């Protein structure tokens, strides 16, 4: 490889006339392009520029000239491959179910890739680069990440009314003598939908994040068990990068989650 | 010869990755686990286990690892059948996203005396947990019956294709032709999602490639359709709500009917039929179809 | 789990009215069976055959009947589904240019899956089930498989008659000097028929099979460099298990690799 | 801002799969490597590298490994049309089997003078190495331009249904019926060979499942065929002097043709017209089709 800035700084002093406007377009200095041109030539046993102002290449530094050209002209279009931009992102699944879609009000113009996966997923999908940014509860950054803190979802103990008297008061005896409901004397129910509709049934209780579990317990449907309550940091980690497009999102991101718990 | 704790066995492996594991795990050594496996293995002409890294089955040990949890099954049955008052048997069922929003819900209604271990799959990787015996039965768009299992038809689902009026407005205030068909952001919940290709080729008898968003769960792709980003099928049931409220509004005048089916383990046994009940009565709303 | 000697021998004494009868179809003896009846009938706290000859079922043992029945319903139907059978099997690219073709005799009433594979690949299509053996120079036992040494495949040196005097004799300075053809100064050409176009085309010299550079020396269009040889012993892996299947196959590879050099 | 021994260190990390082996490659701490993948990353906003075990391209890092290579050979010869003399190149080539085993062989008599990496790809594999630079041209039968890819087309390959004569008494005595045809064992590379499954559908209008075996490579495939184990797809080619042994028999009247193309890096290169020159001329003796 020859490559690149003695590359630019050619083709700059033979486009434009003269090495002051070179820099002009590099934002760099007349002299710094000057010996820049002169290690070129250097290692390719030549004269490429001739020092008369205005300059033009000399014959046998055409070819580096187009050279410059054509690697110029790939890059261009590689760009490109990589119209709507893509933004793949990871969540978890009671931010799904719960904030995190706020964030969809902003961001109609462009093109959503939306994951819903856990901490070690997320955490993968990261790395893999395949998604720029996950909602997670993992505090450490990932490789090649960024960590910004959310704040905590907070989970409240739940049933139906039923479900109490069922299994009086919480007779703190009756841990394991009560049926259970979870993710992954235990009944294992997915979804949102049905994790609720499961509780709703009688069916168990379940830590439900307080959002979710909010209206059911106003309604009547729901009750609480206790007044225990667990406390999640969420966190938004995405590639530690400078760019416009990550900058937007972690911005949303934030904003959407602005209406939890101080962490 | 014909299998015996040897499926035992196997099944333990493949389902705790370890032959160690699977050992103090049936009260045995190493070395039986392995006899054990090796003797199956050996009458079975097929190895049916990777050894390696994570202990899985190969191919040839799909069948027999569904054999044993049917087994089990109608194992812990016949001992019921002899002393139940009590027993808190684990079922687990897959169900497409689409069915455990709308009506599948209500089988937990009807449900007991059951420990329930539900899996949202979509087809494909549920008819999986059926050959592997994971699950003992599931709902799928799949009509052809899966290796040990009955067919069910439990009726038809209806999808609407739909999006909020802000998105109508924007998008397809001309309504819904094949040139703002190509133009209109549409919603999907991922690349094997087909339902909206369905329609437009339904619609245009062609195939037209769009702006399309990709968002999963029922609530992540519910807000996206509630948040303008595009327009994408709805099971009926769900855009009844936002149909009056208006929040969401039909984008044309075409459906998707997608039958479904309750496939589960092919053999006797009064668990499953009861289950079998509950699943088809909890979908007695669906349209009859067929 | 209860199974599975004891329920088997229950179904025998019920369904054949004797302990003798049952033996027999067991291949056990009439004591045997006996107390192997009695231990099941002790784990479930009753009586399940009538000492009675003939012994038919006691009406707290016919669900024990019934789980024989449909467990062995189950086992049959699923030993079906692991008509035609299929081998899959594992070959190095010069034995299927080779010597393994002959096998193909022999096998036309099944229907063969043939991978062409190296060593390593070879192996790992062993242990993860899929290939039933492997044609492979791996001489150490893989994981759950038998060893069968089949011989050695010869391989000469070899260029076309203008690539010598290109690069006199055997001038044995142009080592490097002298361009040569490989697989995986130096050509990179799979395939086999050209590999073999390839040096015919005086494009390098390279090892080839003995048997496959044979008519090209013969007809003039291939000449030896020099009269080194290297040999390479060949073996069949398979699976370390006892089947019908297994053997058939373990003997037409052994018999389509007899011409190989002793090893 | 615009790439430069950035790309260098990309190409070089994701081929050998390591920073530090990549480092002591081009002379530098992995430090430099590592912020070198960093400042391009940076400039180009995405993440390029997995940085595990062995390392790979991202998906977006795949278009610069392309570029990194591209610019690699532009950059070799804009400095040998400076100086050539000698120059050895490395050049790599996907070829689909069905073409090295008939007209491609005659590209390395007209060749020179360039060292020849040559890759034996389906029409899958061979897209993926133009589109990661591995490969600089690749003879595929896709029609439509691979990323930095122009397209030419070389002609269309004949594909003759055959089997030995025997086969044919054996199970095709009454000719290539949709009874027969659903009995006699067909051949086929693999499962995404779709050769005989063209035929069948050309030849019954509708798709037809049989006892098929899978048998790879030239040699292999063709044994097969000759030793009666089933009927093939087969280029004329190879076909033309079975046919005339007696060895072969068309199993019918019908044929495939199947468009060949030269797909090979857009840019400007002495080496790849050359190459382009060869390749296109060596497949004078293709169908002309279209």
């Amino acid at each position: 490889q020859l490559d690149g800035p003695q590359l630019a700084a050619l083709a700059a002093v033979v486009e434009l006339g003269s090495f002051d406007a070179a820099a002009e377009r590099l934002h760099v200095t007349p002299s710094a392009v000057s010996q820049r041109i002169k290690s070129l030539e250097q290692q390719v046993g030549q004269v490429l520029v001739v020092r008369e102002k205005p300059c033009r290449a000399t014959t046998a530094g055409i070819p580096l000239l187009r050279l410059a050209a054509q690697t110029a002209l790939l890059e261009s279009e590689a760009l490109a491959e990589m119209k709507r931009t893509r933004i793949t992102i990871a969540v978890n699944a009671d931010s799904m179910a719960t904030w995190f879609s706020a964030v969809f009000d902003g961001l109609g113009d462009v093109l959503l890739d939306v994951r819903i996966e856990d901490q070690d997923h997320s955490a993968r999908l990261l790395r893999e680069g395949v998604a720029m940014g996950a909602v997670t509860t993992e505090r450490n950054p990932v490789p090649g990440c960024r960590v910004h803190p959310l704040g905590e979802m907070r989970y409240l103990p739940v049933a139906s009314r039923p479900f109490v008297q069922r299994h009086d008061g919480f007779t703190a005896a009756a841990a394991a003598k009560a049926p259970s409901l979870a993710w992954n004397p235990t009944h294992f129910v997915p979804t949102t939908e049905g994790f609720t509709a499961a509780a709703r049934a009688g069916l168990g209780w379940g830590m439900f994040p307080e959002k979710l579990a909010a209206s059911p317990l106003a309604d009547g449907s729901f009750v609480r068990v206790c007044d225990i309550h667990l406390d999640v940091p969420l966190y938004w980690q995405c590639w530690k990068l400078d760019s416009p497009i990550i900058a937007r999102i972690t911005d949303t991101v934030r904003a959407a989650a602005s209406g939890l718990y101080r962490g």
